[PDB]
């Protein structure tokens, strides 16, 4: 009987001795079985595999709190889907774009590149420790892991189109945000005033207008008693606000936001690109840069700066 020593490990950190037969198969053994990414379930050790780590799934007790503590999920298939994307994403190039780490595009990755460029121009700290390391090696320039972990999360497969607010609403999900607040008013002229209070990413997040500007002015939208109600912004408390709408002609003016997300095309067919307002207007297409004083086409989100904001409405 031939065998050979491995590591086994769910985080790459804590790691679990094995000593494996090398006539059976990684998955006859281990389940489902992955070699930074490479999924080995249906071969058997080689000797070069001797002292190498492998992921498995977490199926032990030790393993799942070794997983929840490092990635905050117990979505059995999590593992897998982080090891299938890894292959791929370890494969992408992340060029250094005006100072931040892109995506050379592939795979349909546009949405990725620009959800990406965003997160280095906003305060936002990750809670799964898992995010916290992928991230910073992302921001170093070895955005692999950061990538294979953001479609882990997203229950989005290399390839698979994704929209930027879902992808973003996910993050922010496994983000810091309990020191976010924000206090709306909702005024009809018939129903009266009604106020609200969000917290965390309900905090960051609107979906209807791009303009920040108008939120804190009044947009309308419908009341319940048929007539348009006004709804603004009575008091912010965010490092930053995020603003979406379905994309439409719009024009960004430099100094006015931080970075927006442009797409072109209908729904399920088009493309992202990434705007942000530096020195200049600066318009990021994963490996791809150009430069313009003005900007105007589809954007769909667009991010501002924030501390503490209080209306001067009074109503
Ligand atoms: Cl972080
Ligand atoms: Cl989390
Ligand atoms: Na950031
Ligand atoms: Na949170
Ligand atoms: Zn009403």
């Amino acid at each position: 009987v031939r065998t050979i020593k491995v590591f086994t490990t769910v985080d790459n950190i804590n790691l679990h001795t094995q000593v494996v037969d090398m006539s059976m198969t990684y998955g006859q053994q281990f389940g489902p079985t992955y070699l930074d990414g490479a999924d080995v379930t249906k071969i058997k050790p080689h000797n070069s595999h001797e002292g190498k780590t492998f992921y498995v799934l977490p199926n032990d007790d030790t393993l799942r709190v070794e997983a929840f503590e490092y990635y905050h999920t117990t979505d059995p298939s999590f593992l897998g889907r982080y090891m299938s994307a890894l292959n791929h994403t370890k494969k992408w190039k992340y060029p250094q774009v005006n100072g931040l780490t892109s995506i050379k595009w592939a795979d349909n990755n546009s949405y990725l590149a620009t959800a990406l460029l965003t997160l280095q121009q906003i305060e936002l700290k990750f809670n799964p420790p898992a995010l916290q390391d992928a991230y910073y090696r992302a921001r170093a320039g070895e955005a692999a892991n950061f990538c294979a972990l953001i479609l882990a999360y997203c229950n989005k497969t290399v390839g698979e189109l994704g929209d930027v607010r879902e992808t973003m609403s996910y993050l922010f999900q496994h983000a810091n945000l309990d020191s976010c607040k924000r206090v709306l008013n909702v005024v009809c002229k018939t129903c009266g005033q009604q106020q609200t209070t969000l917290k965390g990413v309900e905090a960051v997040m609107y979906m209807g207008t791009l303009s920040y500007e108008q939120f804190k002015k009044g947009v309308q939208i419908p009341c319940t008693c048929g007539k348009q109600a006004t709804k603004y912004l009575v008091q912010q408390e965010s490092p930053f606000v995020m603003m979406s709408a379905p994309p439409a002609q719009y024009e960004l003016k430099h100094g006015t936001f931080t970075c927006a997300s442009e797409y072109t095309g209908n729904y399920q067919c088009g493309h992202y690109k990434h705007i942000t307002s530096k020195e200049t207007l600066y318009c990021i297409d994963g490996a791809l840069l150009t430069k313009s004083s003005e900007y105007k086409g589809p954007i769909t989100d667009v991010f501002y700066k924030e501390n503490s904001y209080t209306t001067t409405i009074k109503p």
